[PDB]
């Protein structure tokens, strides 16, 4: 369960959390979301978490075609949250390797990267 530490900027939130723009920690049940202020707490209304989200669904492409299949449930939950929500599939680990669901969200594009060096970055719109 969650502990949400809310208050205007400057109130003591971060210093209080002595107890042990958004800072999510685990406090050893074991609980902590620490919000800098008003703007940051507003941003996490469920409306925004579901409806103003652009998703990168990232998978490791060198395990095979069961990790494009471990991903279908992600794509199904992404759809449960909001069914119009854009998704960009990215398989990583191109450098190390020898399928793409036409129920699923609006899959915007799909890339094959080596996530480790410069060569997607513009498709992110
Ligand atoms: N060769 C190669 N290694 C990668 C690539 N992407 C991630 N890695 C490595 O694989 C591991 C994956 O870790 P990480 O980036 O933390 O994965 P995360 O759990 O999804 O956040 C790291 O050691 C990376 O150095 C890639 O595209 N190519």
């Amino acid at each position: 369960m969650k502990l949400m530490i809310v208050g205007n900027t400057g109130s003591g939130k971060t210093t209080l959390l002595q107890l042990m723009g958004i800072d999510v920690k685990d406090w050893p049940l074991v609980l902590v979301w620490d919000f800098a202020g008003r703007e940051e707490f507003y941003s996490t209304h469920p409306h925004f978490m579901t409806q103003r989200a652009l998703y990168l669904a990232v998978y490791d492409l060198s395990k095979g075609q069961a990790e494009v299949d471990a991903m279908k449930p992600w794509l199904f939950n992404i759809k449960a949250r909001a069914s119009s929500s854009p998704v960009i599939l990215v398989g990583t680990h191109l450098d190390v390797s020898d399928k793409i669901l036409l129920g699923f969200p609006a899959i915007r594009d799909y890339h094959f990267v080596n996530a480790t060096e410069e060569s997607l970055r513009k498709t992110i719109i």
